């Protein structure tokens, strides 16, 4: 699965 | 239903 | 929504 | 609230 | 199953 | 416990 | 942690 | 992930 | 409801 | 318990 | 919170 | 997504 690290903004994203 | 956006700060509402 | 209170009884309802 | 019956299409809707 | 209804004290059971 | 196969119609029932 | 017995009244507490 | 629509029938599938 | 105990092998079983 | 007030930065703490 | 580590027999306790 | 079997050991992965 991907992960987005959500603030709102998108600040991240991880990599599944 | 309300669904209050929070960021800590409220930074919107949506309305149900 | 409406919250009713529950004891049983019904001792309660909030309001949403 | 609202449900909405799904089945897709949706069949139906309640309301709260 | 069973359902006991808990007010505490057990105040009912169904029956599964 | 029952499974009651739900499309609405119930089309099914598993037993438990 | 502490758990507290619902009944309202609060009618016990545990202690975690 | 995949996402497969039940309906049973699968009536379709998403792709993650 | 019947509890498998897993631990894998199946280690035991409850019964409900 | 402690709860960590997370915004990311770590923005607070409580204590349990 | 103490975590009990469960395989049974408990094999470990973390320490909250 | 891959599962990972735990049993503390690692004892298996599947693979979605
Ligand atoms: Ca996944
Ligand atoms: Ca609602
Ligand atoms: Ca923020
Ligand atoms: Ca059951
Ligand atoms: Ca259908
Ligand atoms: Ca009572
Ligand atoms: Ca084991
Ligand atoms: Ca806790």
């Amino acid at each position: 699965d991907q992960w987005l690290q959500v603030d709102a903004e998108v600040t991240g994203i991880i990599t599944a």
